[PDB]
């Protein structure tokens, strides 16, 4: 599908920024990207929240859980739209 192809292209773009540029998305933005990636591929968050002692686990889970019943296609659209917005503002 058009959205699935766009999604794969976008994922590649984001993956490449910490490797091929001098600038990358913020940690906050990376968690947002993770949330849409999970929602697009695995669907809605299923598991219980990690414990207080696992910060990155908790930040991850909170971001993914936040999306609720977002569909897989909506999460692909969201990921792509977020990537476009970052690329529009960020020196490459």
């Amino acid at each position: 599908s058009m959205h699935e192809t766009r999604f794969e292209a976008a994922v590649k773009v984001i993956q490449s920024l910490p490797k091929n540029g001098s600038f990358q998305p913020t940690n906050e933005m990376m968690l947002k990207f993770y949330s849409f990636y999970k929602q697009a591929t695995e669907g809605p968050c299923k598991l219980s929240r990690p414990g207080f002692w696992d910060p990155i686990g908790r930040y991850k889970w909170d971001a993914w859980s936040s999306l609720g019943d977002m569909t897989k296609e909506e999460a692909m659209i969201a990921y792509v739209e977020e990537m476009k917005k970052i690329i529009e503002t960020m020196p490459m």
